[PDB]
């Protein structure tokens, strides 16, 4: 051992890694901050170990302890060196891993001793793989440390490669820690820059114009009235006017101003100003004067060109340059000489309407350039388009209209204001002009779609919000997206279906688009927040207002690109689009809350009689805002109408207060909507609305005050809903409280039944104000200790059976800026523990009574550390310690400072913290943090105690116990979940999996629960119970527990304490009706559990008298829980931690989150992996959708599975489609021959059989056979033993054309009668001994005499199809009469390819012919030699029961391919186990029964070199389907039957005929090409069995009847028979599991495993019997022990027995007893252990689940040593 000095600057100080080097006996000397190079703490050390040290080392100290200096780096060196090392192995996706090794002068470049590879799952969030990678680096050590330091390990230098980063390189992606690893690299490949852009524009615009002019110069470029202008004739006459314009001193970056109209010289003015240098300034001649003066001062223009008409209008500001003058224009038409950059500016465009004058927007050429030669392909313009110059030449829509075509060789048309408005007379000119393509503003197109258009073919929109898509017309739409500060747009959609919020689109060339947050940090997918344009669109910015220029184009701080802040909300979509989300700033408060009204008009406009609309938030002089709904419809409609319209979608503030019909919207001058033109409200007065009745009488006003207190709604009306104005449960429950004190009684069920104020008033109208309904929670006075609650005593008890457990510990986290004081919090919590006496309450035990004792002051531990982001939770989780509960308070705290926050953490127990709890701490904490002050309380805990435990001694508590007594009687539901195999003893071990729920979805949940009567915990629960059914076989109750808030009293609200209590809730789902029929069947009993609430859980249990089993958890496994939406700021940011641990099986709470649903899925870990949750959270959100949006639907058509699920379990399962070759096997032996003639075909006893021989004796009795009257699907009676005769029948049957039906010669005449019928055959080919047999039945021929052959040794002609009859195998099925299953040719043919493609059996190889040939496994055997021509060795008659013959008949004829039944397998492997001989046999292929998992290894063992194979199939799926592979080295626990075999298909299905997921159990159904033709002579059961199903597409299925599951292998598993299912109080038995677990131990061989039905035709399981029970009690759960098959030594166990007789009650107690078998509760070993501590004997509560019986935890129970004489025993007084 050696001292060893520890260097970590954000880990921990006593991580895993410092105390397995103490354990190791190592001094470990902890050093935090810089050392340096003569310090103390570099004395005499040995070894320096570092672990996240935040400082460099002296290079003295590298070089003095070169070799001795070991690094700790969770990353795969060399990749990610220096800091942040796990985020960047995952954003740089390079490779993952930990390593350990040595420190140099520079980051991490050190030679590694060991790396180990980590691996990242797509679904791991940041946080997840941080934890990973620091465990791995603390392992690696621990596991090589020893190695390490006795230099057992060889350095090795680090490889080529690998990225090196710094702190601070992360600080824009600091909002993706929380983000999934797919969805980060998502972002990426959307956000990241590609590779150095594409090329950079080297162009201007009229140098690109004057090309085109030379490539088209002839083509029409402008069309004005009646009249034209060619590209060369516009080009020339620019030309002309440049040559003037420039000679007038026109210079480059110059602005010239135009105030013309929309004409031929407007397009010659433009280009002409571009081609002398200059950049136009476009003025509507119609502005006001002074607006025109505004623009040509600012813009400091010299030259405007305009007419004589508008000449006036500048009032001699400018020189004049009269365009229709000729000496305007030169006589030059020559090109001028260029004088421009792609850096001059182009036009400049003034912007305005809001704050501010007008501002001056600037665009350069490259900015044009980029847009025009991104527009030409994108929609593919040609010199055949023609488009419309529509916009005003002062908006950037026109240089859309003008520039982009342009450049393309296509035609403008101008636009005169004629038509610009009388959008009829525009389709007319665009249907008689063939216009092709334009750009229409968002208001103008949306009223253009309605007329009749044939001649465009695209149409590109934006500027509002576009929500109409249908359109009368043949033409695709576009959305596009942009600012005037970029060019013109920025993204474009194609819409290509309808969308409630139609997407902006993608960006466009050499521009991209982010997502930033108010840090302009990088916001991850799908969230919200300021969209920011980088490319060549943004142009210089503002004319003369550099502030706002440098305000809006900013240059990133990290990322260091130019940017514009568009001011405008939007997220991206997974699709790689955009969406517009509103603007920043046009949020209004409704009912005080924020809202975009946009979000309503969708809604309003799916209405089938609306087709535009718009919705205006505007206000009176009050000062609060109304939202007006505009539409437009064919005639008006009612008010109610439309409200009922909204309130299917929508909450009760987004439904607007009033609706204004209208028959057109006007739209402004530029193609928008008018806003400021729709008409006001005549009535906004103060009209609560049209719905609001006021209230008539006393009650009515009183009711309304007290709905007004209780939702915080003024002036509420008689008809407001309840649960539609914000009611919920709590608020229901105050509603009450609020009433008894008025003196009105009234029940929680009655608000349900009347949610208004006329209902209730009549309910309440003929009561009498009771007084005393509502009497204050007494003070109770000061006392040593108080009284405790149920649930603290339950808590209690809890912590006992484990001391040293943090599964109820609350760990919250709240991250702070670093701007705040972390003192000031620590005061504040200190605060906190003196106003509340729960912190500062203890709990002790006085006999067997806890108690609570007060303390007056309590010292709160504030630790503070420093760390990084991947080390706060490493450093937090060493700071979940165990709780005392006799010590206070029990709370810790502490901060954690990065650099970029502040973490508080703090840790509590549920003995004080739930959840209201959490929320006031919350609400006080914020208060205290601002300085703000808080009234002190008025009632304590300790008060409500004494209450509550009085109220237990009530006759309304006896009432409610009654209720859950007779609720939970008789035999309650079991809800078995797909669960892998449970662990014999409760595991608390744990993860979470999260499900957000989007707002719009949870808008719809919550107006759906409202608008029938029910809240969202009702919606939420029905669905869950449904999904929960689903998954329990569509099982039609389930049982389940939730939580309420347990806050009896109304005083106790505001009390920090545990209140919260458990209920069982046993629901119903009915599958044959609908969603909303369930819905109220879940409230019909959940309001009556609601109403008995106040009981504790148990006590509930007790009253039900519940069975106490080890795998399960008491009355329910599977809990769902719901909170609310937080009340502050601070509760909104606080975050649940998990520490690994889960209560129960399954927890999921709902968390209402962001205007969303936060859904958390705590599951236990023994019973679901990462995968298995996944699979579970989409089946959940897939049935919630199909619910909201399937209210009416039976909710047996709602469907588990997902699409995503079908899809990968047909690839894992089934895709097995082979193209076989079609020769039937009657011509493959007769081709077979041909070739080999003398080869050995057959061989029985010790004769030989040669293909020719066979042949030729087979073509004999065809011949004979076909003149008999044997044609194709004829039958023909076989009655062979094993024989060569029987091989040439069977093949000599299928030469002739029929098909063989293999009979038993020694069955009963009763059988076969019956077959002779059913079968209505004619032909019994028997041998010898049977021809009588079959009574001359009709034609009976003799294998044996030579009569029954013929002389014709020729092959007989072919007379069969693939899809003839082959054989035809009788069933005589269980509860059945034997059934003739028909296989025809081809389906034999794919089982006998597939089956050889799988098992080869060549030319070399051999069969044994073993099983009886009424089966179809011997099918197999008589066929499976021929297609690769090996041989069939005959087995003898009655040899298959001696293993000795059937191994010799291995031996001697060397046999590969061999058959058994298991059951047979056993006494031949029994057989070989002391045997030698030499085997070729290959396979051993398994079928009949299941395979026991003994076996496996037993066969390999006696014959290794063989290959087991699991083999299923029914007959009428010709023999067998699928498969299954066995290995050596295996241990698998149902031994499962396998995948379908080639062109097979298997689907498991539910008794709806729905696909089950995997684990879920269902009928097995077979389908693909061997399937049988059907039953002989059946057509009613070939109905039944062979069904066309969907899952085929209208080809038919077999239904085998037989149970089995998927598996995560894809892999079937064989469950068994759907009759003849076993079940105990509702759970399967799986008979084979008992006996597994009886045979292991030696003394029992002989294992009997069954069920007999007893007493009332109950059930029960039938084989020392508690020994056997005892054996049995672990490992297997109590519903599966066979029900049919004193001596205290100590005095120790006299007293164990003794006290376990005093609490458990039994007078007797023996030794060998089981504790919960005699009524053994977590409350009883509490008792126990304290009456034993009493007398000085210790016991553990945990070890009595170890060693339940009294001689088993004898040697645990330990004696309390005590010390008898003291330090003084003698005094003296001097
Ligand atoms: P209604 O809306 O149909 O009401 C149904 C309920 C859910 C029964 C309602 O009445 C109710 O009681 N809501 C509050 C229940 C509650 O307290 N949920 C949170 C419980 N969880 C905890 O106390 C702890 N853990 C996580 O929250 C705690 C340590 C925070
Ligand atoms: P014992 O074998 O441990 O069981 C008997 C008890 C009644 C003591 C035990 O089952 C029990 O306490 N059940 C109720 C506790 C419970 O289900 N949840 C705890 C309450 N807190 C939460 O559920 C999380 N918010
Ligand atoms: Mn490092």
């Amino acid at each position: 051992m050696g001292r060893i000095l520890f260097l970590t600057t954000f880990m921990s100080k006593g991580n895993k890694v410092v105390r397995y080097l103490e354990s190791l006996h190592h001094e470990v000397v902890i050093c935090q901050e810089k050392v340096h190079a003569q310090s103390a703490n570099l004395q005499e050390i040995d070894w320096i170990v570092s672990y996240a040290y935040g400082y460099i080392l002296d290079k003295e100290i590298v070089s003095r302890f070169r070799g001795r200096i070991i690094n700790l780096h969770p990353s795969l060196l060399p990749w990610n060196k220096g800091r942040d090392p796990v985020f960047w192995s995952v954003w740089d996706e390079t490779p993952k891993g930990v390593t350990i090794h040595l420190i140099d002068e520079h980051v991490d470049t050190g030679d590694i001793l060991v790396q180990e590879e980590i691996a990242f799952a797509d679904e791991d969030t940041l946080l997840d793989c941080y934890n990973k990678a620091n465990q791995a680096i603390e392992e690696l050590f621990i596991r090589e440390w020893e190695n390490i330091v006795h230099g057992r390990i060889a350095p090795y230098r680090q490889t080529a490669g690998g990225t090196l980063h710094f702190k601070a390189d992360r600080d824009f992606y600091k909002n993706l820690n929380m983000t999934t690893v797919r969805e980060l690299l998502a972002l990426k490949r959307l956000c990241a820059e590609p590779k150095r852009g594409e090329k950079p524009i080297d162009k201007t615009f009229h140098q690109l114009f004057e090309q085109q002019v030379e490539m088209t110069p002839d083509h029409v470029a402008v069309v004005d009235r009646g009249q034209s202008l060619t590209y060369k004739q516009l080009n020339e006459r620019a030309n002309q006017l440049a040559h003037h314009l420039r000679g007038k001193g026109v210079k480059p970056d110059d602005q010239v101003a135009i105030m013309l109209d929309k004409s031929l010289d407007m397009i010659v003015s433009i280009l002409a100003v571009m081609k002398a240098g200059g950049a136009y300034v476009p003025i509507d001649p119609d502005y006001p004067g002074e607006r025109i003066a505004y623009m040509l001062a600012d813009s400091s223009a010299a030259i405007l060109l305009t007419n004589a008409l508008h000449e006036e209008k500048a009032n001699g500001a400018c020189d004049i340059i009269d365009v229709h003058d000729p000496d305007s224009y030169s006589e030059n038409t020559n090109n001028l000489p260029h004088v421009n950059r792609p850096d001059d500016l182009v036009y400049v465009m003034y912007t305005s309407g809001s704050t501010g004058l007008a501002k001056g927007v600037m665009i350069e050429h490259h900015n044009l350039v980029n847009f025009c030669e991104w527009y030409r392909p994108y929609f593919g313009v040609t010199p055949a388009d023609k488009a419309l110059v529509y916009s005003s030449f002062s908006f950037d829509g026109s240089a859309l209209d003008i520039f982009t075509h342009l450049l393309a060789g296509a035609a403008l048309h101008i636009v005169p204001s004629e038509r610009k408005y009388d959008l009829d007379a525009l389709n007319d000119y665009c249907n008689q002009e063939g216009i092709t393509i334009s750009y229409l503003p968002t208001g103008a197109a949306e009223q253009f779609m309605q007329m009749d258009n044939q001649s465009f073919r695209v149409v590109i929109t934006g500027g509002d919000v576009l929500k109409k898509i249908e359109r009368n017309g043949t033409y695709k739409l576009y959305n596009g997206y942009g600012p005037t500060e970029c060019t013109i747009m920025v993204t474009m959609f194609e819409v290509d279906k309808p969308y409630a919020n139609i997407p902006i689109g993608k960006p466009i060339d050499r521009t991209r688009i982010l997502i930033l947050d108010e840090a302009l940090a990088l916001q991850p997918i799908g969230v919200a927040g300021e969209l920011f344009i980088v490319g060549e669109g943004l142009g210089r910015g503002y004319l003369n207002r550099p502030e706002l220029t440098a305000e809006k184009f900013i240059v990133h701080p990290q990322t260091g690109e130019r940017m514009y802040r568009t001011g405008d909300r939007a997220r991206f979509l997974p699709d790689g689009n955009i969406e517009f989300l509103g603007r920043l700033d046009n949020l209004v408060k409704i009912r005080g809350y924020r809202i975009e009204p946009g979000e309503i008009e969708p809604f309003l406009m799916n209405h089938p009689l609306i087709e535009l609309t718009t919705v205006l938030a505007k206000e009176q002089a009050d000062g609060r805002k109304y939202l007006v709904g505009y539409y437009v419809a064919p005639e008006e409609i009612p008010h109610g109408e439309l409200r009922e319209w909204l309130g299917n979608d929508l909450p009760d503030y987004m439904i607007p207060t009033y609706f204004v019909h209208m028959k057109a919207f006007p739209l402004t001058a530029n193609g928008k909507v008018d806003r400021r033109a729709l008409p006001d409200v005549q009535a906004d007065a103060e009209l609560l609305g049209e719905d609001y009745v006021a209230p008539t009488d006393e009650l009515e006003q009183q009711l309304a005050q007290v709905w007004s207190h209780v939702l915080g709604i003024p002036q509420m009306g008689i008809d407001d809903h309840f649960l539609e104005r914000g009611g919920d449960s709590i608020k229901v429950m105050q509603l009450i409280h609020q009433l008894k004190n008025i003196g009105l009684s009234l029940r929680y069920d009655q608000l349900f039944t009347h949610p208004t104020i006329r209902q209730l008033k009549r309910l309440l109208t003929e009561q009498k104000q009771v007084n005393g309904l509502l009497e204050p929670l007494r003070e109770l006075d000061e006392q040593a200790e108080y009284e405790t609650s149920a649930v603290e005593k339950r808590m209690y008890i809890i912590q006992q059976q484990d001391v040293e457990s943090i599964a109820y510990n609350v760990v919250y986290t709240i991250n702070f800026p670093l701007t705040v004081d972390t003192e000031q919090i620590r005061v504040a919590l200190e605060q906190l523990v003196l106003r509340h006496e729960g912190l500062r309450s203890t709990y002790h035990m006085r006999g067997d009574e806890i108690v609570k004792r007060i303390v007056p002051r309590a010292e709160l531990s504030f630790v503070r550390q420093t760390g990084e982001e991947e080390s706060v939770q490493s450093l937090l989780a060493e700071q979940i310690k165990p709780f005392d509960l006799a010590k206070a308070p029990l709370l810790r705290a502490g901060v954690i400072e990065t650099a970029d926050k502040k973490v508080l953490w703090f840790d509590s127990h549920h003995i004080l913290l739930d959840g209201l709890s959490k929320s006031i701490l919350a609400r006080e904490l914020q208060a205290l943090l601002g300085q703000q002050v808080l009234s002190p309380v008025e009632k304590t805990y300790k008060s409500f105690a004494r209450w509550q435990n009085e109220w237990f001694a009530s006759d309304e508590y006896e009432q409610q116990i009654a209720y859950w007594k007779t609720l939970l009687q008789g035999e309650l539901p079991a809800v078995q979940l797909p669960t892998k195999k449970r662990p014999p003893q409760l595991t608390f071990d744990g993860a979470i999996q999260m499900y957000r729920v989007n707002p719009e979805i949870t808008r719809k949940l919550k107006a759906t629960a409202a608008k029938h009567d029910l809240t969202l915990y009702m919606l939420m629960l029905t669905i869950v119970s449904i999904w929960l059914s689903k998954m329990n076989s569509d099982s039609n109750q389930v049982i389940l527990g939730t939580v309420t808030d347990g806050r009896q009293h109304p005083d106790t609200r505001e009390l920090l304490g545990m209140f919260v209590n458990t209920l069982p809730l046993l629901l119903s789902i009915d599958h044959e009706e609908s969603f909303l029929h369930n819905l109220q069947q879940v409230k019909a009993k959940l309001l009556p559990a609601l109403q008995n609430q106040y009981v504790p859980f148990d006590k509930i249990l007790e009253a039900a008298r519940v069975k106490r089993e080890g795998n399960r958890h008491p009355l329910f496994d599977v809990m769902f829980m719901m909170q609310g939406a937080p009340e502050t700021e601070l509760e909104s940011n606080m975050h649940h931690i998990n520490a690994g641990i889960s209560k129960f099986d399954l927890t999921l709470e709902v968390l209402e989150r962001e205007n969303g649903l936060n859904i958390v899925f705590e599951y236990n870990t023994h019973l679901f992996d990462e995968g298995m949750i996944l699979r579970m959270v989409a089946q959940f959100e897939h049935l919630l959708l199909q619910a909201v949006h399937g209210l009416d639907q039976q909710v047996k058509r709602f469907e588990l599975v997902t699409e995503d699920e079908k899809r990968d379990l047909f690839l894992r399962v089934n895709d097995t489609a082979k193209a076989y070759p079609n020769k039937l096997i009657m011509s493959m032996l007769e081709d077979w021959a041909a070739a080999t003639p003398d080869k050995t075909a057959l061989v029985f006893r010790e004769q030989r059989v040669t293909y020719r021989e066979l042949n030729e004796r087979v073509n004999q009795l065809a011949h004979t056979l076909r003149e008999k009257g044997v044609q194709p699907d004829d039958l023909v009676m076989l009655m062979a033993e094993r024989s060569v005769e029987m091989m040439v029948a069977i093949f000599a049957v299928l030469k002739a054309g029929g098909a063989y039906l293999p009979i038993d010669p020694h069955s009963p005449a009763e059988r076969i009668a019956y077959i002779f019928a059913d079968s209505g055959a004619k032909l019994v080919l028997a041998q010898s001994p049977f021809v009588e047999k079959a009574s001359m039945a009709e034609v009976v021929l003799d294998l044996n005499s030579a009569s029954s052959y013929a002389a014709d040794t020729s092959n007989p002609p072919l007379v069969n199809q693939p899809g003839d009859l082959v054989y035809v195998m009788y069933t005589s099925g269980s509860t059945g009469k034997p059934k003739g299953v028909m296989i025809e040719h081809g389906a034999l043919l794919n089982v006998l390819h597939g089956m050889q493609d799988e098992y080869p059996l060549l030319q070399d190889d051999a069969f044994l012919l073993k099983t009886t040939y009424i089966f179809d496994i011997s099918v197999a055997e008589i066929f499976g030699w021929v297609p690769g021509r090996g041989k069939l060795v005959i087995l003898e008659p009655e040899a298959e029961k001696n293993p000795k013959a059937i191994w010799q008949a291995v031996v001697g004829a060397g046999i590969t391919h061999i058959n058994f039944v298991p059951s047979m397998l056993i006494p031949f492997v029994e057989y070989l186990e002391g045997r030698t001989e030499a085997n070729r046999l290959r396979y051993i292929l398994a079928c009949g029964e299941a395979m026991p998992d003994e076996l496996v290894p037993k066969v390999y063992e006696v014959l290794p070199e063989v290959k087991l194979e699991n083999i299923y199939g029914p007959t009428e799926a010709t023999i067998y389907a699928s498969r299954y592979s066995l290995a050596k080295g295996s241990q698998e626990s149902p031994v499962p039957i396998g995948k379908p075999l080639p062109n097979y298909r298997m689907y498991i299905i539910n008794r709806h005929g729905q696909l089950q997921p995997i684990g879920v159990p269902g009928e097995l159904c077979i389908a693909g090409a061997s399937l049988a033709r059907g039953y002989l002579n059946n057509p009613a059961l070939t109905e039944e069995k062979f069904t066309p199903h969907p899952l085929e597409k209208g080809e038919r299925i077999y239904r085998t009847g037989d149970l089995a599951r998927y598996r995560e292998d894809g892999n079937i598993e064989y469950l068994g028979r759907m009759d003849h299912q076993v079940k105990i109080r509702g759970y399967r038995i799986e008979l084979d599991e008992i006996r597994s677990k009886l045979i292991q131990e030696e003394t029992i061989q002989d294992a009997v495993v069954v069920a007999r039905n007893d007493q009332n035709g109950q059930a029960y399981l039938c084989a020392t019997v508690g020994q056997l029970r005892e054996l049995l009690r672990r490992e297997l759960p109590e519903y599966m022990i066979p029900a049919h098959f004193a001596a205290p030594r100590t005095e120790l166990e006299a007293t164990l027995a003794h006290i376990w007789g005093e609490v458990l009650g039994i007078e007797r107690i023996g030794i060998r007893d089981n504790f919960f078998e005699l009524g053994g509760d977590s409350i009883k070993g509490l008792q126990i252990a304290s009456r034993l501590q009493r007398i000085n004997w210790t016991m553990v509560i945990n070890h009595l689940f170890l060693y339940p019986t009294i001689e088993q935890i004898a040697p645990f129970v330990t004696s309390e040593q005590v010390v008898i004489e003291a330090a003084a025993e003698n005094l003296y007084f001097q």
